[PDB]
């Protein structure tokens, strides 16, 4: 029963109203000219196929935009031959998207596209949630205690060395967090960019994401059409599941160091 | 805190869970993925034997560059103007509340080394300030809520019954008020704007409502006109939605808790 009074919150939502403008008027100073250039190219690319080949027509080139356009909304891939059979909606794909959905992730690769898809999404949405809420205190809480321990058992053989009751509490937050960071994010980045063609930053930006869970669907492990492990959706979506009670500790301790910041 | 036996109890159950889920997906699923990789294949071979000037190699290129522009963030189905931009301010302050609120749409992303980076940043920074501001009005809530319960609580009347009875019947009654005045009103102002499908209405409401985000829909997407505060206001009632519901849920949380510790 924290009760914050009136004035308090309504502080906090004058906040949270000037750090959106804030991030507002930065994202379109840097988005402006990048999306510049994209609109310069489309424009220029149209021009110079249609220079290109008498044949086609505007209507019929727009007629044929817009059936592609449907088709990445649809989420069949348009480029060269889509194979019918395989590839697509594997057992292991279907079981990450029921993943992402629990999860509240929610990538936005594939999606259900039928009435009753829909339906099934939503109630499904609803059910999966607490359970999943509960597994992730579960496991976080397994896991800090874990994590503790083992903290324990390392300060304790090296709380002799260098004794301070400052450097002990700054070693351990300091220790558990980079611990925790590197295996949780930094591994999987590296991993990541060597099983795909993405570049180191687009790996840590697809890892923040997805343990942020923004889920922006920008980038989705798996989504490119190439050769991949047997069982990948799984360790990926086990990598996600552990990752999460991390993030959401870190989380808290951002919190907490903003709660400071109060006073 | 929980024994290391139930969280793997759980787990095997959320596993369960997955599975079933995942096979309902595929077998409700599959048809109409059939039916649109026939129809973009018939297209694509109707376009080729229509024009003979036009090459298979140049239709690819035409779609890899088709499908780079999606990924980028440009429509390519009508001619833009260079005045009308997606990164407007009112459709970046929309991207800066999904980054904080983590529903992660999806449609906007940054696309730039250096906009990535103030990405994770920014909502690293921002969510847990996001947090304390939901939390601060969901508790507020929270005790006029309990206000009203109180204020109800007393039966003097004819045909008291039980406060049990009572007590779930408060309970239906708060979750029906919610979800008339979030989930429903909101669908048929979304359904009135954008003409979309009664179904997809709710389901766009509950994926924004719940954060999973999978940017199937969006408030903006469309390229139509709209009103200037359009975006604003949508924000505005996706953060009243998510701290009523919060409150909600911690409301019912709280009361778990002692229905846990009783018998
Ligand atoms: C309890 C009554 C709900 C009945 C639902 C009937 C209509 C369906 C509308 C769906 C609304 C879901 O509303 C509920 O809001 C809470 C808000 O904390 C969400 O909770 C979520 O909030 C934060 C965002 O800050 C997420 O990072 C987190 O993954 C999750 O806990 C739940 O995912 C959702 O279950
Ligand atoms: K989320
Ligand atoms: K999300
Ligand atoms: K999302």
């Amino acid at each position: 029963t924290t009760v914050m009074k009136w004035k308090t919150v309504l502080a906090i939502f004058l906040l949270v109203v000037l750090y959106l403008i804030i991030g507002a008027t930065v994202f379109k100073a840097l988005e402006q000219p990048e999306e510049g250039l994209q609109k310069y190219r489309i424009i220029q690319e149209k021009i110079d196929f249609l220079s290109m080949h008498t044949c086609v027509q505007t209507s019929e080139l727009e007629d044929l935009v817009k059936q592609v356009v449907l088709a990445i909304r649809a989420g069949v891939n348009p480029s060269g031959h889509p194979s019918q059979e395989s590839s697509m909606w594997d057992l292991s794909s279907s079981f990450f998207f029921a993943g992402t959905v629990i999860t509240t992730i929610g990538f936005g690769n594939v999606s259900p596209h039928t009435e009753g898809g829909r339906i099934f999404c939503i109630i499904y949405a609803l059910l999966g949630i607490p359970l999943f809420g509960f597994l992730l205190a579960g496991v976080g809480d397994q896991l800090g205690t874990i994590f503790g321990k083992g903290i324990a058992k390392v300060e304790k053989m090296f709380v002799k060395w260098n004794v301070s009751q400052t450097k002990i509490r700054v070693t351990s937050t300091v220790l558990f967090i980079l611990f925790g960071c590197l295996l949780f994010v930094a591994l999987p980045a590296l991993i990541f960019q060597h099983i795909e063609g993405w570049s180191a930053l687009e790996s840590i930006y697809f890892v923040v994401i997805t343990l942020t869970t923004i889920g922006f669907g920008d980038f989705v492990a798996g989504g490119s059409e190439i050769e991949y492990l047997d069982y990948y959706k799984p360790i990926v979506w086990f990598w996600i599941l552990v990752g999460l009670a991390y993030f959401a500790a870190v989380l808290s301790m951002i919190g907490d160091w903003l709660r400071v910041i109060s006073k």
